[PDB]
């Protein structure tokens, strides 16, 4: 399970941990926001160390320009508030490894 976020605070809040965060950010209007549920589930599935976060921008738009998400779907990886990978687009193999990269 992805955990789901509240406000951009809790954006922040996960990103300002010294752990590797990455969120889920879509919209529930969304083509594949779908492939993202399933995708990143899959990817803490691997490695739980990591921190799971989602969150739907249709919901929260301001918290999506907050972290810079405006395409959709897009995964957002932090460290400790400060980045590690920016993605827009679900990429099962290859975003797992990024995970796992920036851990």
């Amino acid at each position: 399970m992805v955990t789901q976020f509240k406000t951009a605070s809790e954006f922040d809040s996960a990103i300002a941990q010294d752990k590797l965060v990455v969120v889920a950010f879509y919209a529930t209007w969304c083509g594949p926001c779908k492939m993202i549920a399933p995708m990143i589930e899959k990817f803490s599935e691997q490695y739980p160390q990591a921190d799971f976060y989602k969150l739907d921008v249709d919901e929260l738009g301001d918290v999506a320009q907050k972290n810079e998400v405006s395409a959709m779907p897009t995964l957002l990886l932090f460290k400790n508030g400060k980045e590690v990978a920016k993605v827009v687009g679900a990429n099962p193999a290859a975003i797992k490894q990024a995970i796992a990269a920036n851990a």
